[PDB]
This record gives C-alpha cells, structure tokens and sequence, in this order.
C-alpha cells in the first residue's frame, strides 16, 4: 500500500507587468547621444488589496 | 496497491502585460542620437483586488 | 493495482496583453535619430478583480 | 569602412502559460 | 575601419506561468 | 581601427511563476 497525497489544492492569483526599454539609445560597437533624461513614475501595488 | 493523489485542484487567475520598446534608436554597428526623453506612468495593481 | 490520480481539476482564467514597439528607428548597420520621446500611460489590474 | 553584422537575433516576447505545463510519466514497472 | 558584430542576441521578455510547472514521475517498479 | 564584438547576449526579462514549480518523484521500489 502506497497512497501519499501532495499539493491537493493550488490557487494562484499572480501577474507580471514589464515596461521594458531594451537599448533605446541603441548600438554595440559605435554609439553616440547628447541627453538621456528619465522621469518615469510608478504607483504599483502587489499582493492582497481586497476592500471587503 | 499504488493509488497516490497529486495536484487535485489547480486554479490560475494570472496575467501578463508587457509594454516593450526593443531598439527604438536602433542599430548595432553605428548608432547616433540627440535627445532621449522618458516620462512613462505606470499605475499597476497585481494579485487579489476583490471588492466584496 | 495502479490507479493513481493527477491534476483532477485545472482551471485557467489567464491572459496576455502585449504592446510591442520592435525597432521603430530600425536598422543594424547604420542608424541616425534626433528626438526619442516616451510618455506611455499604463493602468493595469491583474489577477482577481471580482466585485461581488 | 567595413561593417558586418553576422547572424543576429532580435526577439520581443510577451507570454502567459497556465494549467498543466509539466510532463507526466507513469511507468508502473510490471511484475 | 573594420567593425564586426558576430552572432549577437537581443531578447526582451515579459512572462507569466501559473499552475503545475513541475514534472511528475511515478515509477513504482513492480514487486 | 578594428572593433569586434563576438557572440554577445543582451537579455531583459520580467517574469512571474506561481503554483507547483518543483518536480514530484514517487519511486517506492516494491517489497
């Protein structure tokens, strides 16, 4: 007789948000720019937020 | 008598949002630019948000 | 007697939202640009959103 | 000038996978 | 001048994976 | 000048993984 039990209920309430900027100034072997200016705003909330 | 139980109920309330910019100013072997300006706004909420 | 049980109920309420900009200013061998200006707004709720 | 880009790869992905995503191997082993 | 980029890769991903990602191997092996 | 970049990789990534991420091996092996 064997009869183990594993992971009997598994509930996922999950997510992934990316704002990706992969090489906007570009390039690898000859690269030039005059201003880079970053003023991004992030207001993320993650986990449990239920109001009830 | 074998009779194990694995993973009996699996539920997934899951998402993926990507805002992707991949090489906007471009290139690999000669790349030239003047002003890069980033002002993105991200107002994410992730996980459990149930009002009830 | 074998009779194992696996994964007996599997419910996915999942999604994927992509906003992709792949090489807007283009190129590999030679690239020029002047203004790059990013002002993206993102307001995503991900996971469980149930009002009840 | 000589300017070579040889066999480059550029990839953007956004993906989502849900449910049963791994393999099941039963293999009881007989007598 | 000589400028070379050889076999480059540039990857952007955003991913989500949920549920049963792992493998299941039973293999009791008989008597 | 000679400027060379050989087999470079540039990965940008955001991920989420949830639920059962590990493997299950039973293997009781008989009497």
């Amino acid at each position: 007789v064997y009869k183990p039990v594993d992971l009997s209920k598994v509930t996922s309430k999950c997510g992934s948000l990316g704002n990706i900027h992969h090489k906007p100034g570009g390039g690898q072997v000859e690269v030039k720019s005059e201003k880079l200016d970053f003023k991004d705003r992030v207001q993320s909330k993650i986990g449990s937020l239920d109001n009830i």
